[PDB]
């Protein structure tokens, strides 16, 4: 399972993705992600190779699990 710090890092990467694709501000992107969370479609999951953050059935972020563990723990 993903740790709290790993989930936090995936959320920060998702905010970056939303800002990049929409030109919006980080606060705006956080609001949109929170809307997905309230609808129950903000899904964080992992397999032995990658972690994924999905919003509304679409993958916003995928990160190598070793890279994510390193950057979340150090």
């Amino acid at each position: 399972p993903l740790t709290n710090d790993e989930r936090q890092l995936m959320h920060e990467l998702a905010v970056q993705v939303v800002c990049s694709q929409t030109g919006c501000s980080p606060d705006a992107a956080v609001e949109a992600l929170e809307s997905f969370a309230k609808d129950g479609t903000l899904i964080l999951r992992g397999d032995t190779e990658n972690a994924y953050l999905e919003a509304g059935g679409n993958v916003l972020v995928h990160a190598d699990r070793d890279w994510l563990a390193f950057h979340a723990s150090y």
